[PDB]
Order: structure tokens, then sequence, then C-alpha cells
């Protein structure tokens, strides 16, 4: 039922009467969802799409199928002044929903080994990695950021939202006064019903979120932050059961 950035993207395509698009560069090569990459780019204000003077060699359709070359063509914005823009990142990000944030709490993180601190900063560059798959990737926000996370974590800082506060006044900050809280010993099973909520926290405290005003919805799933958070996003996207 939840939009993927793909999808957004090939809606706004295909109000345009555009059918397949092309890209001037390389970079995309051994790609499993060819829009989504590219709409990433996009969003994140390093190209566009142009139209183009002469037909690309190749180029996908709105369902991602290699097909004959296209007319119009993703390029980096170093290559703007010359072609037509046709498909900007203002306009891109002007159709995004309001997907939901997904949260991992840094408080404890001071607590852990030197080796379980590593293990966090790869499983939260993982999830990086599945929500740029699906969505923009700044919807995973890590709260109560410190520098040793910072240094720890390889991924792109620009791209994930942190923030260097506590968990509750990055929601209040934001508008969001209910959350799911991921709890292994929860009584209620994660289902549909909980796919309104506008933040998941994901990793990390429920007591101190409903002190502060947050309504807590504790839910469990039948771990890795970024296996945890695979699930979730297969069951709002793909409309999967918990079974997959």
């Amino acid at each position: 039922h939840m939009k993927t950035l793909a999808d957004v993207f090939r809606e706004a395509l295909k109000e345009k009467g555009i059918s397949s698009i092309g890209t001037l560069s390389k970079r995309f090569r051994k790609s499993k969802n060819k829009l989504q990459d590219i709409a990433i780019e996009i969003v994140h204000g390093k190209g566009a799409v142009f139209r183009v003077p002469e037909k690309t060699a190749v180029a996908w359709d709105l369902n991602g199928n290699r097909v004959d070359g296209s007319y119009y063509a993703y390029a980096p914005l170093a290559m703007r002044e010359k072609f037509e823009p046709v498909l900007t990142p203002e306009e891109l990000r002007e159709k995004l929903p309001d997907w939901p944030y997904f949260i991992i709490d840094l408080y404890h993180w001071d607590k852990h080994t030197q080796k379980e601190k590593g293990k966090i900063a790869l499983q939260v560059n993982q999830s990086y990695g599945l929500l740029r798959d699906y969505f923009t990737g700044s919807e995973l926000a890590v709260t109560w950021a410190n520098e040793e996370f910072r240094e720890m974590f390889h991924g792109p800082l620009d791209r994930i939202t942190t923030y260097g506060g506590p968990t509750s006044e990055f929601l209040k900050e934001n508008g969001i006064n209910e959350v799911v809280l991921l709890d292994p010993w929860a009584e209620e099973v994660l289902s549909e019903k909980d796919f309104d909520v506008k933040a998941f926290i994901i990793g990390g405290i429920g007591e101190e979120l409903e002190s502060a005003g947050i309504k807590v919805r504790r839910r469990k799933i039948v771990d890795r932050i970024n296996r945890i958070l695979g699930i979730i996003l297969k069951m709002m996207v793909e409309g999967k059961s918990m079974d997959e």
C-alpha cells in the first residue's frame, strides 16, 4: 500500500508523458532498480531528467525494463546548462509522501563494548542501505548522535537524519506524538493496523517517552537492526505478511 520513491518517480514521469529514460552518467551499471537509483540521485539534488538532442544508446521504460534509447535521460547538474530540464530535484521532492521515520536511539551507546559499537555502526549503515532502496534514506534517524558513532559510521551523514539530542525532543520537533516501539517482549505483534504511525523505534526508554507525552505502541516481530527494518519495509511496502 505504501509507495516507493521509484513509484513516485514513475508516476511523475508518466504524468509528463515520458515513457522511457536513459542516463548520461555511467554510474548506474549493476543496478537492481534503475528508477530507484535515478530517483535517489535526483531527490538528493545531484542531477535531473533532461531532454537530450540525440537518443541515448539504451533506456529503461517505466517498469524498469531495458528498451531502445530515449530522448530523455538523467544527467548530473554539472551538465545542466546544455539541455532542457524536464524533471528537477525540486519537482520530485514536492511529490514525496509523508513516509515514517525509522529511529535508532543511541542512548546506551557508551555502555557497549568497542566490538558491539562496531556491530551497531555497521547495522545502521545497512539500515540506511535498505531505506534508500525503498524511500530516500533520509527516513533513518539516529538520535543521541555522538562523535564516536560518527567516526565509526561509514555511511553518508548528509543523507540520514542525525540528531544530537533525545528521541523525545526529536519527535516533538517533528510534530510526532505517537510512535511504535519494536519490543521483543511486547504482547501485541506488529500488524497492518500500526502502519499509519509516523515513527518506528527500531534500535536502542519506552517509559522515558511516555513520561514525555509520547503515546507508545509496544509491538513485537516474530536481532540485527537491519533485519528488523527489512521485515517492516516488506510488510509496509510489498504488503507481505510477517511470514516473509
